């Protein structure tokens, strides 16, 4: 850990999950056998630790975060922490702009540069070099929308081969094969309800969808149970 095998550093990134605090992300090689590592600190401390990411790393994708524009969603599932500490996906809030200033003043980025997304790309490329990969499904059109569970709302976001939901614990990730069966209720003058049952038999209630939303989610449950019916030969 110093600063020549550094690959970036970001300064002021919300992490939401598993702990919520703002602290600097790292992304370097160990020393040791040169594999790539992702750290949150807190100064000098880290409170987290994924290693050997190119194993370890179970997903990992950009998601937008729902009415604002300037902040992005990191999310990753992994194996095994800093002595398994936390064992929940890590969430955090990148500032597009102040992520740019950050690369452009690091000089990651050419200072012509004002898009946001190459700096994804450029995250994205980091990744694949080392070993694993980071999705960016928003550019299936992968779609988003907010609901409840329960009492408290949060963002359902329909994956290619994926459906989060958003972000307040726990958080819930299916496998887009897991899905069996959806069923739908309580419907309203504004909205309904879709209860999804996986292969082991979870059944997992979201509520206050609005209507529109509904053509989207039904046709995207259909085309993955289709293809899923020619998997099985």
């Amino acid at each position: 850990m110093s600063e020549t095998n550094t690959i970036f550093k970001l300064e002021g990134v919300s992490v939401l999950s598993p702990l919520r605090k703002k602290l600097d992300l790292v992304f370097y090689l160990s020393n040791v056998d040169g594999s790539p590592v992702i750290t949150l600190l807190k100064g000098n401390d880290r409170e987290l630790s994924i290693y050997q990411l190119n194993k370890n790393i179970k997903m990992a994708s950009f998601l937008p975060v729902p009415e604002k524009p300037n902040l992005i969603y990191l999310f990753m599932t992994y194996t095994s922490c800093e002595d398994n500490k936390f064992s929940e996906p890590v969430v955090m809030t990148l500032n597009k702009e102040n992520t740019l200033n950050q690369f452009k003043k690091l000089g990651l980025l050419d200072s012509n540069v004002t898009d946001f997304e190459k700096c994804v790309e450029y995250i994205r490329k980091q990744a694949i070099l080392t070993g694993f990969k980071i999705s960016n499904p928003f550019v299936i059109n992968s779609f988003h929308l907010q609901c409840h569970r329960g009492t408290k709302e949060g963002t359902l976001y329909f994956l290619p081969d994926h459906i989060i939901f958003g972000f307040k614990k726990p958080i819930l990730l299916f496998d887009a094969s897991d899905i069996e069966s959806i069923t739908y209720s309580s419907i309203t003058r504004l909205t309904f309800n879709a209860s999804l049952v996986t292969k082991d038999g979870e059944k997992y209630e979201f509520s206050m969808i609005d209507q529109t939303e509904y053509a989207k989610i039904d046709d995207y449950v259909k085309r993955k149970q289709m293809k899923d019916k020619s998997m099985s030969e």
